[PDB]
Formats: structure tokens, sequence, C-alpha cells
């Protein structure tokens, strides 16, 4: 059996949120919208919110306290702040960060007795306020998919099934400030969205086709984009929102589930520390999905790690033994291998994290 489901409604293109985004008046009268400390500050997107809200005459609190890798105790912040409010939905605005916090918050604020940790019980999560997204990176895809991941107490992050958001407002023009760095770490992250999905246990033909879509408008536009290219930038974030809509359908795969670490404990951004692990966990996929593995090779101009090599996405990263088989044995443990091809023990985790990191 396959299943199709992706509920909402993306409006992309310039000034998008003047042409389409009066559609929110739907949704109520009074809303929270979360973001980041600065960037929204810095690329208009704050600035047109605030415009839309005060056209639809909707009331607003901004909490611009969300930090990357959001934590438990950053979502606390805010719910304890609001819970005492009345809001009729919640706007993300930002990349992944906000975005996922946005939609973790709009189910407790809710759900008024919930925790943070029972988000993680799906049986818990059954009512929530409509969530907008409006992202800023090219990109995680948060704005079409129902995932939260957040940071809990012990530093491991950790992903929760919540809702679609209603509504997807993607304007290319306010990924133009990101940095290089960032440009490259998010498209890197768009790009292990498409792949992973192609390549999951739970791939369908309309993911597959969202994904093949995908990688090849990545490996065409992301050098570009990284570069400062408008026109690529724009085409990455069209990418990065095809890939969402593929794991939307699929979920991820022990990829993304090896680099989580490398994010919290070593401080490299999620995408690049996805990108860094995933031609390795490929080797081991060619043992169940060899073809499926060829053809995204191919599409990425012969080899996908080379394409991420020439990008520079590697760095030298410190490795203690102690931490080495700390990650092996909670990558072990991943839900994310039921949904991987091939067979994945301790070893060939450790040589994956050896490999990759250079260790
Ligand atoms: N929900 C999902 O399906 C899913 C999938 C993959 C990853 N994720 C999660 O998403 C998070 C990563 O999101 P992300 O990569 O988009 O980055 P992010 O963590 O939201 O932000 C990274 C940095 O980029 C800045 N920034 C954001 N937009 C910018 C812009 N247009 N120009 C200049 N700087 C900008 C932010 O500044 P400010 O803080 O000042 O705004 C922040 O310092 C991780 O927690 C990851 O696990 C979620
Ligand atoms: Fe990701």
């Amino acid at each position: 059996v396959w299943e199709f489901y992706m509920p909402t409604d993306v409006f992309f293109g310039e000034k998008i949120l003047e042409k389409r985004g009066n559609i929110i008046d739907l949704l109520g009268k009074r809303a929270l919208v979360v973001t980041g400390k600065s960037s929204s500050k810095k690329n208009g997107s704050l600035d047109d919110l605030k415009k839309l809200l005060d056209e639809t005459e909707i009331s607003y609190e901004i909490f611009d306290e969300v930090e990357e890798n959001p934590s438990f105790d950053n979502v606390m912040k805010a719910v304890e702040r609001y819970r005492n409010d009345s809001f009729d939905f919640v706007v993300g605005l930002g990349g992944g960060s906000p975005m996922d916090f946005a939609k973790a918050v709009a189910v407790l604020l809710k759900e008024k007795d919930l925790s943070v940790e029972d988000l993680y019980d799906r049986e818990k999560v059954k009512h929530w306020l409509p969530v907008v997204e409006i992202p800023t990176t090219a990109g995680t895809g948060s704005e079409v998919t129902p995932y939260s991941i957040l940071t809990d107490p012990e530093g491991n992050k950790r992903g929760c099934t919540l809702m679609f958001p209603v509504y997807a407002f993607l304007d290319p023009r306010y990924t133009y400030s990101m940095s290089d760095e960032l440009t490259l770490s998010t498209g890197v992250d768009a790009l292990s969205h498409a792949v992973e999905g192609y390549l999951s246990r739970k791939s369908t033909p309309p993911s597959d086709a969202l994904a093949i879509e995908a990688m090849k408008i990545i490996h065409r536009n992301l050098p570009k984009a990284i570069e400062g290219n408008r026109e690529a930038r724009k085409k990455m974030f069209v990418a990065s929102c095809l890939a969402g809509m593929v794991i939307a359908q699929t979920g991820t795969t022990l990829a993304h589930a090896l680099g989580y670490p490398l994010t919290t404990e070593k401080g490299i951004k999620h995408g690049k520390a996805t990108g860094m692990v995933l031609p390795f966990v490929m080797e081991v996929m060619k043992e169940e999905i060899p073809e499926k593995v060829d053809t995204v090779n191919h599409i990425f101009g012969g080899s996908l790690l080379k394409f991420l090599k020439e990008l520079g996405l590697y760095e030298k990263v410190a490795v203690s033994s102690e931490e080495l088989e700390k990650w092996v044995e909670k990558g072990s443990r991943a839900k994310h291998l039921k949904n991987t091809p091939g067979t994945f023990t301790p070893e060939k985790i450790r040589n994956i994290y050896r490999e990759a990191l250079g260790v």
C-alpha cells in the first residue's frame, strides 16, 4: 500500500504575502508569531507579516526568541508566556527552528494540560491551533511537513509528528539574505530530504516524482545559489519545498538520525551534518537498492559524494572514542532504521562516522 497526503495550501512568489496572504483571515482574529532573534528583521519578512496582519485586522504578539535547534525549555518559555492568552492561530516565520517551534506551540496552547514530552505520544495530540508557515531558508521544507524537531533536556534532537500547516507562504526574496554558508547547509538539507525520501523503504510514486525533480533542480542550482545568484536561489527554494513534500510522505532515514549528535555536540548545522554522512549511509543501502542509489549518483553528476566534497561540505571534526561509541549506540536504536534499506550493524554505523568525519 502507498498513501499520499499533503494538505497544506502552498503559495509561492515574490510579494506572496501581499498577493495571497489575506486568506489567513479565515483562521481568526488573533495570532501568535514565533520567529528567531534577528534574521526576519533584516530580510523584510517580519515587516511584510506585520503589514499583512494589520491589513487583515488580526491582532498579534511576537515571540522573537526562538533559538536554533530549539530545546524543550525554549518551547516551555513560550508556552508559559502565552497559554493565558487566546490565539486563534500561530505563524512560524524563519527557518526550520521557528517553523517547528510554531507547530509545537500550536498544539500546547490548545492542549493546556500537555507537556512537551507528551507531543511524542501520538494518542495525546488530538487538537491544535492552525499553523501558518513562512519559510526563509532553502531549506527544511517544514512549511509542508507535520514534523517538529526539538532538543530534549538530555541533549538529544528528537522529532515528533504533529499537524500539517494550513497555509505555507514562500517568498524567495527572503532567502537572498542567507550567507553563503547557510545557503550551503540549508541546500544540503533539502538535498538530503529529496535523496532520503527517494531511497526510503516508504518511497511512493508521487514522492519519487517530486524527489527526482528536486534532486535535478538542486544539482543544477546549488553551486550558483551559494555564490548568491538570485535565480538559483529561487530554484533552491522551490526544491526545498518539493523535498519537504517528499519527506511528508516518506519520513527520513538513518542519515538524518546520525547527523543529530553532530549538530548538538559538534556545532555542525543540521543540513551539513546529514549531508556529510548521507553518501556513506547510501553505500550500505546499495545492498538492497543498488539501482536507486545509482540513479541518485547519476543525477548528481556521477557521484553525490564528489558533488558534496566539491562544495566544501567536509571539515575536520574532532571525535573521541567515547563520543563515537555513544553515537554508534544511539544510531543503532534509531526509529529511522526500519525505513532505511540495508543492514546497519554497530560496525557499519561506526564506519559511516569514521569515513564522514575523517577519523
Ligand atoms: N520539520 C522538519 O520536517 C525538519 C526537517 C529538517 C530539519 N528540521 C530542523 O530545522 C532546524 C534547522 O532549520 P534551518 O536550517 O532553516 O535553520 P534555523 O535553525 O531556523 O536558522 C539557522 C540560522 O539562520 C538564520 N536565518 C534564517 N533565515 C535567514 C535568512 N533568510 N537570512 C539570513 N539568516 C537567516 C537564523 O537567524 P535568526 O535566528 O536570527 O532568525 C539562524 O541563525 C533544525 O532544528 C532541524 O532539525 C526540521
Ligand atoms: Fe532535515
